[PDB]
């Protein structure tokens, strides 16, 4: 019930608009919590909610406390955080609840509260920069021996969401300008309204402005200095939205003095809270207690919105400090880093000078990380250029202690660009331009090929087909990239359609041995789990359905019992072909394979330097055989106005079109090809609660992949599975935090021995190294 | 049929004598190809063969090229070589075929052809020194964590066989003399005529000289410079046998000047060949096109001859080539791919000869460390044994650089007739050779940390394994501390081969942690061994008698295989009367007692020399001399001893032993032989003695149809290839005589991994572990000091 109290937009409105004069707000905050409880968790019954709230009040009265942020924070910290040998850790059975809490409530205020009301033993040093971890000696020593391995670590933006809130305080207007930049688009308007209907850019500015002023006035209380005498004017929290208050008709700002020169860091914020909370240990003035409550509520609300946004001046805020701290954050406390093989996925920029500076910024950031720990002679102590950084980094050796970086740029996809001789062209033109800078700077600097090891494309799937990037990946391989991963996001309209996308990925993309795929949830989810809450009738594009039906016949023509499904789909496949192609004569399912197999060749090459030979490479291949009919049907499939209109049309498909046994075989058929080509899978963190069908982590699809009893369907083929933390969905996260969650769930929800539980997770973690993109 | 146009005796004959001007040779090469493929692969049917050649013919016509090396390599290059992240590698499904191919064709032209026509990405700097290996992420990362552990490398010679071809070019006169000196012996004469009857020492100089001159001629084309105009007088390749071509009566020559100083280096050949095939990317002049064909045919011919002849140049090749060997073993990258390497070498009688080679290897190893270990040594230029050891004591093993442990291996010889016991001349040499080793080791006692093992790898029928008992035991007191034997690879009968290994186990002073080499006797399934053998084999009486006495030892213990034990004991007594010519009664118990005392030295007092002799002056041998003496005198039983003296020093007995006897092939039933093999396993696993396994790419057994039937899989315990009741052993990894041209331990490691995944159907995670156990057993039983 605690997370409702500290994270509920309605409570922000039912407090900020309420002045500081009255204190009697218990019924209103109770109404706000119950109202917000229904939205965030509908299924929880009212008698459960009403009882659960009252018991919380009883605890507060049992400890002579008042309903407020300083009091609720204690019980949260008391419930989860405990002192261990390493300091403040998380209780092992409570980590599942903590991960759920992390998705909605920031841990920074809680941890300071634990420090104040339960200081660590011997007053040993404790500086907070890293999200808390649970402790288990079976895993801790394994980490010290076998360091962790990352696969998808977004260097773009902030290292974690928690400090981005502080950075937003430093840049009230730059973040707002970026906020209104997307707000004009329809998606952000729905995204903002979905989190909270009462949100406008003007509201956003006032909300951020209130938080900044609240931070200053509470900083004065934390510093112990007396009030600046305009507290008589301090009556309503909405007054602070102007940053200029007047008492007796005189100007009064909110800028104050900070003992630490940097006021926008985790340590500065943590020290601010501990002093403030210590001064409120025995009492709490409500007129000042409320001001803290809005700050916690607004910090939580902004952070919840920011993490969901993932589903100019800000990107270049520091450009040299951002990458250094993240590597230090990856290294963590201690002499030796917990992560050994880290891949930094970064977004390339259209401006060649932007990418070169960004690439220099990352490499220069990496050298600064190695400056403090690895101590040997450096060719240039102040490199300031790419070549000197390579000279600096050419003297390092692989010692399995420091974080080892292997940059992998990831491409971007937008909505399909209709016209231009094929319905996805300007997207190809934009990306082909992006690849041009990558190749020439790689060609200009041969030593760069040891760090730009891979190429990815992770934006979306319905807009751009997976086969679109086959020409782009093949040409990049000839330039020396030497690795190619394709992060297949799972936003598919139908589960069977998702399997088709994976099958297209292995078949069409030039994924050599030892490559990877990202977020392959289509081949993970049990069909019974997927069907939860979906209506019995689903809608998909005719283009998707036609490929889906062709795919089913291709992999179900061998199973004896499941032979009617392939036959029925094939008859329905050719039936839909007549509707789409509008042709009159007979077309066979065998012909449909031939026309759709030519999807690999480029659309421009369909009509027919490294681009020129790649164009002709698929040209002569088109002329090697007698496929004159499927080729022109593919040209019709690409260069016909009626067909494109027919492709975008939506068809209605029943949810239970194929029985559970049919989808499992389709999953296993691709699952077999998944292992046979020996291509690893990148698995997002289990805390990423964006599947929306999982009632809890125990139902996560990864356990089917690993092969625990009761999850691995009979006949399952085992694979190789990696790990990564790109969009954890929680405010503060790390691979170690994700690693412990997997270990905890195995021991609790499945009753596995700690030695065996470690081994199963170790296999997944180890595979992150076996399929690394780093050089040897 | 791409493997018969590059290694074929008749095609070389049918193209060397054909003049360059004429071009019509398809009907002559095709007749040559079928004839050559018949004498190589006799089991290939004609209808498959005729179709296969025609398919190749129309494929070239489809590609619009001209039949020749410039086209044959292209088809192989696009067939086997596939680019990857590590550069040009070999695709996994066709790695096994490549290893079969590599026994006939040198890889160097293929990579040269592949690089020109299918270059790497962005033309990244590529340096080829090592043979191509397939890529597998599950395996390549295992090497990075736990490096390979090699056990049997012959440091005498260079790294692989492909670069030894260049040495044959560098020393045309020396390689001729080595061939001529071998050609004097009958075995090489049979072996040379075995590969090609039309081979004479006069011809061998002719063939090598042609290759050298063709190399010079094509280098001019490769450089792009025009021909020096004496090609007008070029009508036959036989002109290229004299290094002097006359045109219009004016003096000329074939030699030229190369861009690099050392024209006979690995880099020079690659730059020449890649440049040459670069200028023939579209079309090639036929006269020079055939000249390249001759060079490849000659190159493969010498490589084919060299490999077989392996189963002077040595002195010149044994100076600082070890640094290249260690660098070749280290491989590319900062850290070596092989951590524990056991380089064997052949000791020599003269102390100056043996001291010089030992210094060269140790100095060479230090040079390899000095290139990596950029750390200040006590002596910057050692140039002597003592300064090498002082320098080498400063290095620590931290799992990155190659660690060395030299192991001299004795060479057994034919038993010379006479001298009162079988091998006197042989033992006198071995007694002298070890004497030089032991005293020199005592001169510099720090060598006991590097000179770790002793081996003996020449053959099996030449000298019985029990002959090394006295010479090993004294070496044990000399501080060697590790003994390994090369036993069981060659044998006249499978049951007899079992005896030879059990002779090693019972007699040799093998302690826990020692190793054995090529235990093929306990590896081959008896059903597999009987493939394509006559219904009755032949073997010497002495080898037969030791078999019969042994088969009684390990079968009377067997509750159900008693008939074989009882029959053997009966007829062994029958054979003993034939051999010893005795008239009284000798029982099977007496025979075993006689044969258990064959490990004693012949010259031990009271056994062959007079019992009343003055005592020798306290050598390391007096422990051995009197030990075999007192136990013979004691036990109150000298009846077995007097039988043994006739077994050593009787004119009739020694003659009767060498007289051959006829043994049925299936003397023991199929199950019966398995009982002996599982008895060896229990004995040696109890003693915990590892087994060196030969490379599986070595088609020397001539009994396995493919690699999937190799006996190594039986030892590791593969289902469908493990015989019931087998006792699993410890098997280490080694690459001594792979039988192919360009080989390395990493290639052998991949070869094992490929077969498990493909033929046996094992997951990559599970397949690696089985081959990882072999790679780690080379580390558990390492001879390197702690």
């Amino acid at each position: 019930m605690e997370r409702f109290l500290l994270n509920s937009t309605v409570l922000l409105y039912r407090l900020s608009t309420v002045s500081l004069d009255e204190v009697s707000l218990d019924e209103r905050v109770e109404s706000s919590v119950f109202l917000a409880q229904y939205e965030q968790a509908r299924s929880l019954p009212d008698h459960v909610a009403k009882s659960a709230w009252s018991y919380l009040v009883q605890q507060i009265k049992q400890r002579n406390m008042k309903l407020g942020p300083v009091a609720i924070l204690r019980l949260i910290a008391e419930k989860f955080i405990k002192n261990e040998k390493g300091g403040p850790k998380i209780d092992l059975p409570m980590f599942s609840e903590w991960q759920t809490l992390m998705s909605r409530v920031s841990c920074l205020p809680i941890i300071a509260c634990h420090q104040v009301f339960n200081p660590g033993p011997a007053s040993q040093e404790y500086s907070f920069r890293w999200p808390l971890y649970p402790y288990h000696p079976t895993v801790e020593d394994y980490i010290t021996r076998e360091c962790l391995h990352e696969t998808h670590q977004h260097l773009n933006g902030s290292t974690s969401a928690e400090e981005c809130w502080l950075d937003a305080l430093k840049h009230p207007e730059a973040c707002l300008r970026d906020f209104e930049k997307g707000w004009a688009s329809q998606e952000m308007k729905q995204l903002c309204a979905q989190i909270d209907p009462s949100l406008t850019p003007r509201i956003f500015k006032d909300r951020l402005q209130i938080a900044c002023n609240i931070r200053e006035i509470l900083c004065r209380v934390a510093q112990g200095v007396e009030l600046p005498e305009w507290i008589a004017s301090m009556q309503n929290p909405q007054q602070l939205a102007n940053s200029t208050i007047l008492h007796n008709g005189r100007e009064y700002g909110f800028a104050t003095v900070w003992p630490i020169d940097d006021k926008y860091s985790q340590e500065s914020e943590f020290c601010w809270l501990t002093g403030l909370l210590e001064k409120w240990r025995f009492n709490a003035p409500e007129g000042l207690e409320r001001l803290l409550w809005i700050y916690l509520l607004i910090q939580n609300q902004y952070l919840t919105l920011l993490v969901q946004r993932d589903d100019m001046t800000e990107l270049r805020e520091e450009t040299e400090k951002s990458y250094l701290s993240r590597f230090k954050h990856a290294h963590g406390a201690g002499v030796y880093s917990q992560v050994r093989y880290l891949e930094g996925r970064f977004a390339p920029k259209s401006d060649p000078n932007k990418m070169q500076k960004l690439l220099f910024s990352v490499l220069r950031g990496y050298w600064e990380y190695l400056s403090a720990h690895m101590s040997m002679e450096w060719v240039h102590e102040k490199p300031l250029t790419i070549s000197q950084v390579l000279d600096n980094l050419e003297l390092v050796e692989p010692h399995g202690k420091c974080v080892e970086l292997a940059l992998v740029p990831h491409f971007i996809k937008r909505k399909p660009k209709n016209g231009e001789a094929y319905p996805h062209a300007l997207l190809f033109k934009d990306l082909k331009n992006q690849a041009a800078i990558l190749m020439d700077m790689l060609k200009s600097e041969p030593r760069l090929t040891g760090w730009i090891r891979g190429v990815d494309a992770a934006a979306n799937e319905m807009h751009a087909p997976p086969e679109l990037f086959c020409p782009l990946f093949r040409v990049l391989a000839k330039s020396g990239i030497a690795h190619f991963t394709y992060h297949v996001g799972e936003d598919f309209p139908h589960l069977i359609s998702g399997i088709r996308s994976i099958d297209d990925a292995l078949r069409f993309l030039p994924l050599r041995n030892g490559d990877r795929l990202g977020h392959c949830t289509a081949i993970g989810i049990t069909p019974s789990i997927w069907k939860r809450s979906l209506p019995l009738s689903l809608s998909m594009t005719k283009e998707t359905r036609l490929l889906d039906l062709v795919f089913i016949w291709r992999e179900l023509r061998s199973h004896p019992e499941l032979l009617r499904y392939a036959s029925d789909a094939a008859i329905e496949a050719v039936r839909l072909a007549h509707k789409v192609f509008s042709l009159e004569e007979e077309v066979s399912i065998t012909t449909l394979d031939q026309v759709f197999e030519m999807r690999g060749l480029l659309a421009e090459s369909e009509g027919l330097s490294l681009w020129l030979e790649e164009y002709e490479r698929a040209r002569e291949l088109v002329k090697t055989t007698g496929m004159k009919r499927p080729l022109k049907l593919y040209k019709q499939w690409l260069t016909s106005d009626n067909v494109r209109k027919q492709r975008a049309e939506y068809v209605e498909v029943a949810l239970e079109y194929l029985p559970d046994e049919a989808v499992v075989a389709l999953q296993q058929a691709v699952m077999a090809k998944m292992a046979d080509r020996n291509i690893a899978i990148e698995c997002p963190p289990t805390s990423n609660t964006r599947i929306s069908q999982y009632r809890n982590v125990s139902e996560h699809h990864i356990f089917r992949w690993m092969g625990l009893p009761g999850e691995a369907i009979e006949g399952d083929v085992p694979m190789s599975i990696c790990l990564g933390s790109d969009d954890p969905g929680i405010f503060a996260a790390d691979l170690k935090s994700e690693f412990y969650h997997l270990f905890v769930v195995l021991t609790r929800k499945f009753g596995l021995s700690p030695a065996d539980a470690l081994r199963k997770v170790a296999e997944v973690n180890e595979n992150g190294r076996i399929y690394r993109f780093h050089d040897v």
